[PDB]
């Protein structure tokens, strides 16, 4: 039935199960059955697998009103982010709002970011009762989540963001993250308990924004470089209209959920790794001497950038391990294909997944292996000699033909690249200083991951064990 269809039991549940319990395997067999294209339904909608380096490139290169995503996502994320932002409104201002975010990331941000994130690794480990004494095993998952969450909020959330989180802000994130609830999936306007309490989170989320932004003009300053004394100011559209405090408190959110959502995953991933491989984490911390100097000096901005296997580790977890594994587009008009007898029908879904074609053979030699040296060939931010494009928030890669696509392309890439390398290059190296981790009973492996909800983690509470070098 036009691309062909993967034979499913049952109606609109259709292959809802392979999907959710494994999105990759599900997607390596239909490969060895129908290739590079195949149709499934998933909860009720026919969602169109483009697979293979073509295959990202017509989803997310695609045209503007030939695929639209703010129609699939908007019923689920605009009741956890807030109304007028990111799905909210159509892409010409989704544009103009990531050009806000990517003007307050700026080397000069990113560089002030450094030592609070250090300052925040360093103190969670001398007061949490997580690190406390020589040696013990800690929850990663948990651990790590807590990590993230604060050192990301101390540089681009700011100091009294960070503080709620002392105050008990992080009841509202948890209830408020309940939005992403896999039922949510259809049902986001029925008021099941849990999206009653998005909504109260969200209420009183946005209220506690806006009150940290009045009482900052109330005084009519700044004090340095958050994304939100950026946004106050750092925030004027075409039109010539400032960015409401409004739409400054939902877009605040909206990052927070980001981060979280992608950097304590593979933080964790990070560690787990690590814990499996002594030598590699030993093969750091004497990459840190060596490099870094024997004396150990504080990291900045400008170490970092030579903390070339450091940033391998980050770069090779992400190509096995990056959080999404599935890029949905409503098509809108009938696409023709490249070359073949296909048409893709509206009231089809698209759907790319970077992550295939990052573990494949035909890309990558021995796929499943996780070695970070596979990049003792090449090193970037995720960079390429392919094209460019400014969709409206500055030149970016359309570039984007490469088989490890983590970041996405397109209009929507992230835009939160950098800052994650600079979180995740942060925090792993501070570990790498004070630890050596390694696996838990003597029974070892790699715990394995719950894709369920529509980012991927790791399934377990996976302990590991932990020692300090002094
Ligand atoms: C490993 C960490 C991260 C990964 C793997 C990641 C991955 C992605 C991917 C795949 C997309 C495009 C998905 C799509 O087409 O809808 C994306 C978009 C985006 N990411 Fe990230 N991201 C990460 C970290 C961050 C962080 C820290 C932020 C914010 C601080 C961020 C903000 C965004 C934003 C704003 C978009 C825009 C999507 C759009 O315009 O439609 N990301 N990210
Ligand atoms: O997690 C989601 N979005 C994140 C992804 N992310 C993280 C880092 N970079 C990107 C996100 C992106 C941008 C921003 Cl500003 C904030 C965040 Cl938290 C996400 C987004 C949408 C959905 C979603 N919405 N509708 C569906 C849906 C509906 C029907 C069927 C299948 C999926 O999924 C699920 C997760």
């Amino acid at each position: 039935k036009t691309p062909p269809v993967v034979f499913h039991w049952f109606p609109f549940i259709g292959s809802t199960i392979s999907y959710g319990i494994d999105p990759y395997k599900f997607f390596f067999d239909c490969r060895a059955k129908y290739g590079d294209i195949f149709t499934f339904i998933l909860l009720g909608k026919k969602t169109t697998v483009y697979l293979g380096t073509k295959g990202n490139d017509f989803i997310l290169n695609g045209k503007l009103r030939d695929v639209c995503a703010e129609e699939v996502y908007s019923p689920l994320t605009t009741p956890v982010f807030g109304r007028h932002v990111v799905y909210d409104c159509p892409n010409a201002k989704l544009m103009e709002q990531k050009k806000f975010v990517k003007y307050g990331l700026t080397s000069d941000a990113l560089r002030s970011y450094v030592p609070l994130i250090t300052d925040e690794v360093e103190s969670f480990v001398k007061n949490s009762p997580a690190f406390q004494g020589h040696k013990g095993v800690f929850d990663v998952c948990k651990t790590i989540a807590e990590i993230t969450i604060y050192t990301a909020s101390r540089s681009l959330q700011g100091k009294e963001v960070r503080s709620k989180f002392d105050s008990t802000f992080a009841e509202l994130y948890h209830n408020l993250d309940m939005g992403f609830a896999p039922i949510n999936f259809m049902l986001p306007w029925a008021p099941l308990p849990h999206n009653r309490k998005r909504d109260a989170a969200q209420r009183k989320l946005t209220e506690t924004y806006m009150e940290i932004i009045k009482a900052r003009r109330q005084a009519g300053s700044k004090k340095d470089s958050e994304d939100m004394v950026w946004n106050l100011m750092s925030c004027v559209y075409k039109n010539g209209t400032p960015v409401p405090d409004e739409e400054i408190a939902h877009m605040m959110i909206a990052l927070l959920m980001a981060g979280q959502h992608s950097s304590s995953s593979t933080a964790s991933w990070i560690v787990l790794r690590l814990a499996t491989r002594p030598d590699i984490m030993e093969e750091l911390y004497q990459e840190q001497i060596r490099v870094l100097g024997s004396d150990l000096p504080p990291l900045t901005y400008d170490n970092l950038q030579k903390l070339d296997l450091h940033a391998k580790v980050i770069k090779e977890t992400l190509r096995l391990h990056a959080p999404i594994h599935s890029i949905i587009r409503a098509v809108k008009n009938p696409m023709a294909v490249d070359g073949t007898s296909y048409v893709i029908p509206t009231s089809h879904n698209v759907l790319s997944s970077p992550g295939v074609t990052a573990r494949s053979e035909e890309h990558f030699p021995n796929p499943l292996e996780w070695n970070p040296h596979r990049w003792d060939e090449n090193i970037a931010a995720s960079a390429e000699d392919d094209e460019k494009v400014d969709y409206g928030y500055g030149l970016v890669s359309k570039g984007t033909n490469s088989p490890y696509l983590p970041f996405g392309a397109g209009r929507h890439r992230c835009i939160g690249e950098q800052f994650a390398y600079l979180q995740l290059g942060t925090i792993t190296a501070v570990l790498v200083r004070l630890f050596r981790f390694r696996n838990l009973p003597g029974v070892d492996g790699i715990p394995d991951t719950d894709y369920s909800s529509l980012f991927s983690k790791p399934l377990g509470r996976s302990f590991v064990e932990f020692e300090k070098r002094h």
